[PDB]
């Protein structure tokens, strides 16, 4: 005939060895010219659909065993075409793994050939590359997994450097830019942790900013990261705000997330920063959320630019983002308290481990259990971070037990992460006057879990890191306190041109009240500022005091509250307040500060 027909060569299977020997399988695509019969290409029948390359048939019809088929779907640029329905192959090749091509060469019987593919740097991602030279009739031969799955077809190559023939597997990243520094621009970058993130990218951002002569605000989540910024930005005009001092020329200022927020609130003027850079932009600290609110507004106004640096941007719902190196994600049962037996896999592990816990109370019971097994352990909470975190660099440890704090800029030499996927959070009850409570261990956000997971898989040379998780994730964190405390902190920030600040777009849905409701009068506002600075009170509790019109000296509210609001310690009394906030009475240390504040200060 004029049009083509099919002849079965082999099945779709992985076969042992280097070289060996609509029914599903591999078929020769045979044609007829004036000069005789030939093989036009190869194809594979899978789930009722014949798959091959567009080049093979050029849109001709194929007679199968019984009845004729014409192209159902195709793409010239992609070099793909299907017969009898849509493209049904979707399995992808994983790097560092050998695959097997089922070679159906014109005239020769079907032979399996194992090789190791290379990589092409194409326009859309990276394209796989098989280094096998075969005559054009062989085009379309399927390439299969160890599991027998088809990961693509043998296609047309590239006419390469002086002498080469590497064929592409037919099947189917970010970059920093100087144009991001333009005033109206806000870009969310995924700086890839390791030797790439803060070693080359950040210094290059600052080098650009100084040349463009922009006054820059670079923001660290904690003091530790700010010191890492001090090492990486040596030999550049830069002022380190959060405490060798400044000359008076530098236009680049390094500070904490909170440092800028507190200054933005204070009576004095705020410098007109043309550029904002924020590392660990996913930080759910009230002063971080509010800082992202202010920045997003000035960028929207055309007064400033923004670059947010985080692996998990505000709005993420993916618990397993693509890592640098391959990782094993294992669903396992994680202890919430000490254990006397079982759990051999935890203590038998030779390398270092980072265990995430729900609370400082969970950290104590688990670590006390582990040190009884002769295991060197460091405990890391929001209290003992600056002190105990630097010890982790030494390597004198087998286990690191930590709270949610470690999600923000923590470098561990560890190979395994144990995650309970829970945490104790301050939550708000709005009924009547209000109550802030420390929740029972609850399922964290998937963005937060991906940060806990992101402690491993960083090293491009170290592969197959382990990540053990127990329980699912949850996105209903609207009940939490840090949302309201942020918009309280945001309403009290002033903007010129009769403007009021608003939260960063992706986070606006979390809290909805009158915009600028929490803005306070000249005497209340100044009193509220001293309650968070001098007295170290939670933002919610400090607002309640100032809101009603209580002065900074007047301590009466601590003793004239409702009869149900009396404070307890050891099941005994303590010498209540008008409003309750668990953060000031839950543990012995903080409760001691609250009763000093109560008595006289």
């Amino acid at each position: 005939a004029t049009d083509m027909w099919l002849e079965r060569a082999a099945d779709v299977s992985w076969e042992a060895g280097a070289a060996i020997t609509t029914t599903p399988g591999v078929y020769r695509i045979m044609a007829r010219g004036i000069l005789g019969r030939y093989q036009a290409g190869v194809g594979v029948m899978h789930e009722g659909v014949f798959h091959t390359l567009w080049h093979t048939t050029r849109g001709a019809a194929i007679m199968s065993g019984e009845g004729r088929l014409t192209p159902y779907w195709g793409n010239v640029k992609e070099d793909r075409v299907t017969y009898g329905g849509p493209w049904k192959l979707d399995q992808k090749w994983n790097g560092v793994d050998d695959v097997q091509m089922i070679v159906v060469e014109p005239g020769k019987p079907a032979i399996n050939v194992q090789t190791k593919p290379g990589i092409f740097k194409t326009a859309h991602g990276e394209i796989g590359a098989v280094s096998l030279d075969y005559p054009i009739g062989t085009s379309g031969s399927p390439i299969v997994n160890s599991n027998g799955e088809i990961i693509g077809l043998y296609g047309n190559g590239v006419i390469l450097g002086n002498g080469a023939y590497v064929s592409a597997i037919v099947q189917g990243p970010e970059a920093y830019n100087p144009e991001m520094l333009k005033k109206r621009q806000l870009t969310v970058l995924d700086l890839h942790p390791g030797a790439g993130k803060t070693r080359r990218i950040l210094p290059q951002i600052i080098k650009d900013a100084i040349q463009k002569r922009l006054r820059t605000a670079v923001l660290a989540p904690t003091r530790v990261v700010a010191a890492e910024m001090a090492e990486a930005l040596r030999g550049l005009p830069v002022r380190y705000l959060t405490p060798r001092e400044h000359s008076g020329n530098e236009i680049v200022d390094v500070m904490c997330h909170a440092t800028l927020t507190h200054r933005l609130m204070s009576p004095l003027r705020v410098p007109n920063y043309n550029l904002f850079v924020m590392d660990e932009a996913h930080f759910t600290d009230p002063a971080s959320i509010a800082a992202r609110g202010y920045i997003a507004t000035r960028v929207e106004a055309g007064e400033a630019a923004a670059i947010f640096m985080t692996a998990t941007p505000p709005g993420t719902s993916d618990p397993f983002p693509d890592t640098n190196s391959p990782v094993h994600d294992v669903s396992s049962e994680i202890p919430d308290r000490a254990w006397s037996s079982g759990f051999e896999w935890i203590t038998d592990y030779a390398g270092k481990t980072v265990w995430f816990v729900a609370s400082v109370k969970m950290s104590n019971e688990i670590a006390q259990c582990l040190q009884r097994a002769g295991k060197r352990v460091i405990q890391l909470n929001r209290k003992s971070y600056d002190t105990e975190y630097p010890k982790c660099k030494n390597g004198d440890w087998d286990f690191v037990i930590t709270t949610d704090i470690s999600e923000m800029g923590a470098n561990f030499g560890a190979s395994r992460v144990i995650d309970c996927r829970k945490s104790v959070k301050p939550t708000i009850l709005d009924e009547g006057e209000g109550r802030v409570i420390l929740s029972v261990p609850s399922a964290i956000t998937s963005a937060s879990a991906a940060q806990r997971r992101g402690r491993v898989g960083r090293n491009p040379s170290q592969i197959g890191d382990e990540y053990h998780y127990g329980g699912g994730t949850s996105e209903d964190d609207t009940m939490l306190a840090h949302w309201t405390e942020a918009k309280i902190l945001l309403d009290n920030i002033h903007l010129p041109n009769g403007l009021v600040a608003q939260l960063y777009g992706p986070e606006r849905d979390k809290t909805y009240t009158m915009d600028g409701e929490y803005r306070l009068r000249g005497e209340e506002r100044k009193t509220f500022l001293e309650l968070i600075k001098t007295a170290d009170l939670p933002v919610w509790l400090a607002y309640k005091v100032a809101s009603n019109g209580i002065q900074y000296n007047d301590r009466k509210w601590c003793f004239d509250g409702p009869r149900s609001n009396i404070i307890l310690e050891d099941n005994n009394e303590v010498e209540k307040p008008r409003w309750l906030d668990a953060r000031v009475y839950s543990d012995h240390q903080s409760l001691k500060w609250f009763k000093d504040f109560a008595a006289g200060k």
